[PDB]
RNA sequence: CUCGCGGAUCAGUCACCCAAGCGAG
């Protein structure tokens, strides 16, 4: 199948639930989806964050499926707040360009399409961070549109 | 070169990748 990349950010508390004991959960997920998934090592954060990186390679549908499973795990946290309803994605600068559009018309449309709140990082690597927030179903739809833009691009 | 075994150290619900050492083409 036509393969695409999706890079998503993983809060440290969420990583163990993703990989699983012995790696059983991340292996089973790769098996079920066909996607290849690799995490950064534990203290290997994305510049400017406390978050590990998840590189996923697969069909569009696998990308979407794998993301949702990450979001489900992220939704479960309670160590003893805003981050439980966030998604963060790392996109190439050219696809961020496409996510934004002329005078920001595409991101407005993406937010109007979803019920999600979508931001990007300004211009501080040739990647930008896309932050999506809203309820689960809003975020999912937003993430679907974003993967659609990842798909629509000669990178 | 590449692959197979292996699994130092890191990690730690921590996999994949990656060291020593070994094997094969
Ligand atoms: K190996
Ligand atoms: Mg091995
Ligand atoms: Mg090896």
């Amino acid at each position: 199948g036509s393969q695409y990349f999706l890079k998503v950010l993983i809060p440290s508390y969420a990583a163990g639930s993703i990989i699983g004991k012995g790696g059983q959960t991340i292996v089973q997920l790769q098996k079920e989806t066909g996607a290849t998934i690799k995490l950064s090592k534990s203290k290997d954060f994305y510049p400017g964050t406390t978050e590990r990186v998840c590189l996923i390679q697969g069909t569009i549908e696998a990308l979407n499926a794998v993301h949702g499973f990450i979001a489900e795990k992220i939704r479960e946290m309670p160590q003893n707040p805003d981050r439980a309803n966030q998604v963060k994605i790392i996109v190439p600068n050219s696809t961020a360009g496409l996510i934004i559009g002329k005078g920001g018309a595409t991101v407005k449309a993406i937010m109007e399409q979803s019920g999600a709140w979508v931001q990007l990082s300004q211009k501080p690597l040739q990647n930008r961070v896309v932050t999506v927030s809203g309820e689960p179903e809003q975020n999912r739809k937003a993430v679907e549109l974003i993967i659609q833009k990842i798909q629509e691009d000669p990178q």
